[PDB]
DNA sequence: AAAAAAAAAAGGCGCCTATAAAAGGGGTTTCAATGTATCTATAACCAGGCATAAGTACTAAAGGGGGTGGGG
């Protein structure tokens, strides 16, 4: 019949098509982390029919805010463009470069259930103030997902902010991660998006990326790195860099 | 009994009241509205005392990752 896939547990199981993904033995039925959910593009462009029964986004609005973009902005963004995660990727750029600029035209041209990932909540009121432009901060199409306060909602630079994750019952998107697509999170958003995405490779944050249906994913940064070299686990969940400077 | 001083009283003198009508000047004495220093009720002033709200630093906590040294 039709393809299907839905999404069980930071998984995705897949009906109806042996090429997309990989077969499990135990149970006969094509699973994959909630990361490979991507190859589904495979049948967007096109226009293949297939049941999604994995993702569940917040409803999203077709942004249309106006970000002007520099040349070297365009020529990163562009280079993302390319897989909107093997081209995405993490984009590296002084401080001064403007990323989150990148991000904003990301999240404009995606006008998808957004979520940033930051280290810090200030940090978070930062990108929430930005994302006024899709709807102001007042404006619902924003919102902020942690332990303070719990908001699920969709688009905007990232409609939804929150942190990496912390040690408590409650905590950010990584305790979060098999409730709601994020870069850290479940099936709720189609884009990740990690501020300072050295900070994923953690063992634990980078769950937040693998249980993550969300096939955009975006990581910015100073420097990617890592003296540990677990910078090298990003190319799979996130991307490798696409874009330096 | 007498002389003496002190007292009340008389008679006389002068001026007052009410009557009258009608030509120019200067006097003192009392009373009018319009103002200083001091008073009143008001309005407004400081400093000092107590209660509520905003900001502080403080201690307070738990959660973890990474690197170096020692032992097998």
């Amino acid at each position: 019949s039709a393809v299907i896939g839905g999404d069980n547990e930071r998984e995705e199981e897949d009906d109806d098509i042996d090429a997309v993904h990989s077969f499990e033995i135990a149970n006969e039925s094509v699973e994959v982390v909630k990361k490979r959910c991507q190859e589904i593009d495979y049948p967007v462009l096109e226009e293949y029919d297939f049941r999604n029964d994995h993702r569940n986004p917040d409803l999203d609005i077709d942004l249309k805010p106006s970000t002007q973009i520099r040349p070297y902005q365009e020529k990163s963004l562009s280079k993302m463009f390319g897989n909107g995660r093997a081209r995405s990727g993490i984009i590296v750029l002084p401080c001064g470069a403007g990323k989150t600029l990148v991000g904003i035209t990301a999240a404009c041209t995606i006008k998808k259930s957004v979520i940033v990932l930051c280290t810090s909540s200030v940090s978070v009121m930062q990108w929430r103030q930005q994302f006024l432009q899709w709807c102001t901060l007042q404006p619902e199409n924003c919102a902020v997902f942690t332990s303070d306060n719990k908001e699920m909602f969709q688009t905007e630079s990232g409609l939804v902010v929150s942190t990496y994750s912390m040690v408590a019952n409650t905590r950010n998107r990584s305790h979060d991660s098999q409730k709601v697509m994020d870069f850290l999170t479940g099936r709720e958003w189609g884009f990740i998006i990690l501020d300072e995405v050295h900070v994923v490779p953690a063992a634990m944050f980078r769950r937040v990326v693998s249980t993550i249906a969300a096939h955009a994913k975006l990581g910015l940064t100073a420097t990617l790195v890592r003296e540990d070299d677990k910078i090298g686990d990003l190319n799979f969940l996130i991307g490798p860099k696409l874009y330096e400077a």
